[PDB]
């Protein structure tokens, strides 16, 4: 399928113990990809503050279009020192690892895979 359901734990910054997918853009967009298929990714909110306590790469969910069976259709955008690798919509957080921290939150997804 070229879009697969996902429900995404929504964690608390502070809570994270990996706080990034890897070391370049090409990694990081790998690893998401990876965990986003294995239900191991974590999402987090993107607040003031928020970003300078993960590690770069980033990787976001950017809204792709304006939601089937109430999931947000997202693509993945990575970011390295200012420059963005893919274009897409708004900002609904930063994908994380998630190795069992306890979500405040789900977000449910439409992942263009």
């Amino acid at each position: 399928k070229t879009h697969v359901q996902l429900s995404l734990p929504v964690l608390q910054v502070r809570d994270v113990l990996v706080r990034g997918f890897g070391d370049s853009v090409e990694e990081v967009l790998s690893e998401a990809r990876q965990h986003l298929k294995d239900g191991t990714c974590g999402l987090v909110e993107v607040e003031k503050g928020v970003l300078p306590q993960l590690e770069q790469p980033y990787v976001f969910i950017k809204r792709s279009d304006a939601a089937p069976h109430g999931h947000v259709m997202v693509e993945l955008v990575a970011e390295l020192e200012g420059i963005q690798y893919g274009r897409s919509g708004e900002t609904l957080g930063v994908l994380v690892p998630h190795v069992g921290e306890i979500p405040v939150a789900y977000r449910k997804v439409l992942l263009r895979k």
